[PDB]
C-alpha cells in the first residue's frame, strides 16, 4: 500500500474504498494508539477532502489512468473504526 | 450488541431506537464516568451524524438490508441520560 | 419532581412552567454553588433546546399526552435565578 | 431597588432608564472592582437581552402592567460607567 | 476634557475629531504603557461603537445639543497613535 | 520615512508601493525579530486596512493631497519578506 | 531556487508546478521537521493564497513575463508530502 505520500501534523490520509475508508498513514502529531494503517473508516464526505495520487503529483501519470482515491481530513473528524 | 464499531476521541456511537439512542460505545477522551454504555439518551438530529453499519463498511450486505442505524455525536452535546 | 433524566458535563436541565423555567438537574461540571434544583429562571427561546419526555424516551407514552415539558442549556446561558 | 433577582457567573444585570442602564445586580464571576450596584451605563440594544420581570416570572402579575424593564449582558460588553 | 464616563476592561473610550480620535479613557485591562489620554488615532467606522454622551447618559441633555461624539472599542483594534 | 505614526500590539504599518509594501512600523508585541522598518513585502488588499495619513489625521492636509498611502495589519498575516 | 522572498512565522511558501507545489521556504515559527525545501506536497486551491513574484515585487519585472507562480499558506493546511 506504500506510495510516496505522507500524513503530517494532526492529519490522517486514507483511501477510498471500491465514505468508507482506509487509513493509509497517520500524521505524526496524531495522538498515539489514536488508530493504526489498515483501519477501516467511516467519514462523511463533506468532512474528507480529495488529495491527488501521487503519481499525478509526481508528474507521472494522468487523473483519469488514477483507479485509487486518496483522501484526507483531521484526526478529531473520525469517530470510529470498524475493527 | 458489540459489532466491529468504536469510538475514538471525545466521540460516542449510539444506536437509535426503533432522536432516541442507545449508547453503544463511549469515545478514550470522553472524561471517565460521563456515561456508560446501554445508557439511552436523547439528541437532537441536527447535533448527531450518521455513521455508516460496519456491515456495510466491511462490504458485507447493503444499506438497505440494515435496520440498526448508528449516529455518532460529540461527548458535549450530550446533555441527559434516562437513568 | 425526579424522574430518570439527568444532566451531564456543563449542562442544565430545566422545565418549563406553565420561558420561564425550573431547575431539574445540574450537570456534574457546572461550577458548584452556581445553582439548585427548584430555582426559578428566565431563558429566551433561542437559548434552550427541548429535550424528549423520559417516558418518551423510555418508550411508554406518546409525545401527545405529555404535559411537563423539560428543556436544556449550557450553564453559562443562565443570567439570573427568581431566588 | 432589590427584587428576587439574581446575575451569576459573567453576567450583569442591570435595568433600562425611563441603551442607559443602572446595574442592579453583577454576577459572581465579573472580576471585583469591574463595577458596582447603581451604576449607570450604556449598552446597545443589540448587545443587551431583555429578561423576564421576577414578578411575571414568579407568576404574580402580567408583563403589560409591569413598568420596570430587566436586561442582562455579559460585562465584556460594557465599555465605559457615568460615574 | 475630564467628564463622567470611564472606560472597563480591555476597552478604550475617545472622542470623535470635528475616524480620527483622541483617547478620552483607557480601560484598567488595557495593558499597561499601551497609550495616553490625548493621543490621536485613526479607527474604521467599523470597529467602533458610538456611546451616549454621559449628558445624555445622565439625563441632562438631549442628544441633538450635545457636539461632542464618544466612541468605544476594543484596545487590540487601535493599530497606531500619530505621537 | 518616520512620521508621527507608530503600529501598537501586534500590528504592523506599511507604507504602499507606487499589494507591495514596506514596513514603515513594528507593534511592540510583534515577536521580536519578525521583521524590519524596510523592509519589502506582499499582502493581499483584503488583509490589510487603509489608515488615515498623519496629516490628515493631525489635521493638516486633505486626502486628496496625499500620496503616500499607509495601511496596517495583523503581524501573522505577513507570509513573507523580499529580503 | 533562492531568490529574495521568505517565509515569516508559522506559513510556508511553495512554488505551484507547470495544486501540486514544492517548498521553497518554510516559516521559522513551522515546528521543526515539518518539511523540507523541495519537497512536493498538494493543496487545494482555496488553501493557498498567490504571493506577488519577488521581481514583481521588487519592481523590476511586469506580472504578465513571470512564469513562476509563489503561494503561501499556513503549515497545519499542508497534509502530506509527496516524500
Amino acid at each position: 500500500q506504500q506510495l510516496p505520500i505522507r500524513a503530517v501534523g494532526e492529519y490522517v490520509i486514507l483511501v477510498s474504498e471500491p465514505e468508507l475508508c482506509v487509513v493509509h498513514s497517520v500524521g505524526p502529531d496524531v495522538p498515539e494508539g489514536f488508530c493504526e494503517v489498515g483501519d477501516l473508516t467511516s467519514l462523511p464526505v463533506g468532512q474528507i477532502r480529495n488529495v491527488p495520487h501521487p503519481f499525478v503529483a509526481l508528474g507521472l501519470k494522468q487523473p483519469k489512468e488514477i483507479k485509487q482515491k486518496f483522501v484526507t481530513c483531521h484526526y478529531k473528524a473520525i469517530p470510529c473504526l470498524y475493527k
